Parts: structure tokens; sequence; C-alpha cells
């Protein structure tokens, strides 16, 4: 329809283990850790809150999902997903990578030829940051701003908005935490820094010591307002009932 958002990618893991038809395990290493479909020990809803959980301690993870390729030139790009560190994590990634066409999904590991890297990373109390990394001039450029990530056991929504006028916005739990211009907050005037020829693959390319992190409700769209709606329909419905079930079990 004329007022529909473009939904480039969406994944909520609502249909059992049919997700294995959409996500590709990388074969680069023989001993990657295994992702598992799980809702956890405590949850908002048993079926709705099923996501990909890291099932093994002290392992690299390499899983990716492809979608119909698109370019963000001339329009907004929004990347959204939920991260739940149910384990009370010591050290481990919770970020995504957005790759252009031509990625060997079976060869993905520590891949640097992505367009954008985004999301929480935790490694001891001294590392508790949200990455926002852009590929430009063959260099992966990190944000000059310090964004603090969530460190508890609960589900949190992470949102990156990239606009065609070289502006960005970061939200945690549907609330702005950081905002500005791409020329100012990175070490890159070029009107097309924001723009990439193809997005084709979203990758989970991580190391964790204490595993048990759940990933859910992935959204790549061109609509800010829809991401916010979807965030509330998704993370916003999870939050209260999850806290409630956890509070219960704590006795
Ligand atoms: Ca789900």
């Amino acid at each position: 329809g004329s007022m529909d958002p473009a939904i480039y990618f969406k994944e909520q893991f609502l249909d059992g283990d049919a997700w294995t038809n959409r996500w590709v395990e990388s074969k680069h290493k023989s001993d990657f850790g295994k992702f598992v479909l799980s809702s956890g020990k405590f949850y908002g809803d048993l079926e709705k809150d099923k996501g990909l959980q890291t099932s093994q301690d002290a392992r690299f993870y390499a899983l990716s999902a492809k979608f119909e390729p698109f370019s963000n030139k001339g329009q907004t790009l929004v990347v959204q997903f939920t991260v739940k560190h149910e384990q009370n994590i010591d050290c481990g990634g919770g970020y995504v990578k957005l790759f252009p066409s031509g990625l060997d999904q079976k060869d993905m590991h520590g891949d640097s030829e992505y367009n954008i890297m985004f999301g929480p990373d935790i490694c001891g109390p001294g590392t508790k940051k949200v990455h926002v990394i852009f590929n430009y001039k063959g260099k992966n450029v990190l944000i000059n701003k310090d964004i603090r990530s969530k460190d508890d056991e609960f589900t949190h929504l992470y949102t990156l908005i990239v606009r065609p006028d070289n502006t960005y916005e970061v939200k945690i739990d549907n609330s702005q935490v950081e905002s500005g211009s791409l020329e100012d907050d990175w070490d890159f005037p070029d009107a097309n820094i924001y723009a990439y020829d193809s997005f084709a693959v979203l990758g989970l390319d991580l190391w964790q010591v204490k595993s048990g992190t759940i990933f859910d409700n992935f959204l790549i769209t061109n609509d800010e307002a829809y991401a916010e709606e979807f965030g509330n329909e998704t993370w916003g419905v999870t939050k209260a009932a999850e806290k409630q079930m956890k509070d219960k079990q704590d006795e």
C-alpha cells in the first residue's frame, strides 16, 4: 500500500525451528558455538519471546540471515533488534553487522567488510559500550561519542536511525540516548557518507565467555515511526510481564 513502510528484513522466530531455513551457520571454523531457539528461564510470553540464544560458553558465534538486497540512498535506514543478557554477562558481544551483496555466509568470522556494525558490547565493567561503526574509504570508523549499554538480565531494544541528510540517532528502549551528524561524531563535506550500494546480509559475529544471550525481533526498515511502533508492539509488550515473572521466581 501507499502508506506501508518498506520492510527489508524482519525476524521474530514465531514458527518453530523453520528459522533454520533462513539463517546460515558459518563453516569458517569447525568449533563455533551453537545458537538455539529459546525463550529463557523467565519471559514475557513463552512463544513470543523465543529467540536465538547462545548455548555454549567461551565460543565464537557466526550466524547470518540474507534478504532481498536494497540501497539506503535517498531514504532513511533503521536497524532494530532486542538483546537479552539473561545470564548476567561478564564478557560478550550483542551487536549486529550489515553486509553488502557478495558475502560468503559460510565463511563469515570477524568480518570487516560490512557496511555498518551496531549494538551493545560488554567486556568487564570497563567495557560497556554501544558500537556505531561505519565503513568508509576502506576503513571501519568508530563513533567518537560514548554510549553506555545495558548490563542487566532483561530485554532491551536497540535502534539505529540513519537519515539521508547525514544525521543519525541511537535509541535504547525506544528512548533517544544519542543523536547528531555523521560528519561531527566520526573521523571521516560528503553528502553521501550515509549511503551504501547494497545491504544484503545481517550477521551475528560475536565472542562470548558466559553464554545465554537471546536475540529477537530484528527489523530493518526505512520508516522511523514504524520501527518505534514495532518496538512498542514487541519490546514494549515483553518488558512488564518479563520483569513480573522474574520477580516471581526470586522467591
Ligand atoms: Ca520472538
